[PDB]
């Protein structure tokens, strides 16, 4: 189990967190097979992945995607903090989501040679974002747990099949 073989073995626990941390969220999302709405995408302002980023079997990358995981673990850390606490009810798996995916932030700054140190874009403005979200309306306050466990689900997905690749 080289360490790159540890990496994608703990995004695969980030993920069984998701379940729980977008299973409840879902169920009360007023964005998710709930009522009075239904009519909202979710967007965030969080760094997402795309076909520019090259992660897919369409122009699969390696030095960019994985760049992305650097820069996007410290912005997805920010909305961490989103689901490291608003989750009174299952507490505990907000942590289990946090811990791990920050396992993934160390373990890849060393395992990135050649690469990682990305550093932090937007660190104090996330500061903001973060009394930004909260601040928000009930509405926007309740699409952003919502889709921050979409990005997890999806962009931690490729983050796997990235680093698999390599």
């Amino acid at each position: 189990l080289t360490s790159s073989e540890r990496i994608d073995k703990q995004i695969r626990y980030i993920l069984d967190g998701i379940s729980a941390l977008r299973k409840e969220t879902c169920n009360k999302s007023n964005m998710c097979e709930s009522s009075k709405e239904a009519l909202a995408e979710n967007n965030l302002n969080l760094p997402k992945m795309a076909e520019k980023d090259g992660c897919f079997q369409s122009g699969f990358n390696e030095e960019t995607c994985l760049v992305k995981i650097i820069t996007g673990l410290l912005e997805f850390e920010v909305y961490l903090e989103y689901l490291q606490n608003r989750f009174e009810s299952s507490e505990e798996q907000a942590r289990a989501v946090q811990m791990s995916t920050k396992v993934l932030i160390q373990f890849l700054q060393k395992k990135a040679k050649n690469l990682d140190a990305i550093t932090t874009p937007d660190p104090t403005t996330n500061a903001s974002l973060l009394t930004k979200l909260q601040a928000q309306n009930q509405w926007l306050q309740d699409m952003t747990t919502h889709l921050i466990l979409r990005s997890f689900k999806e962009f931690l997905q490729s983050s796997l099949r990235a680093l698999r690749q390599m």
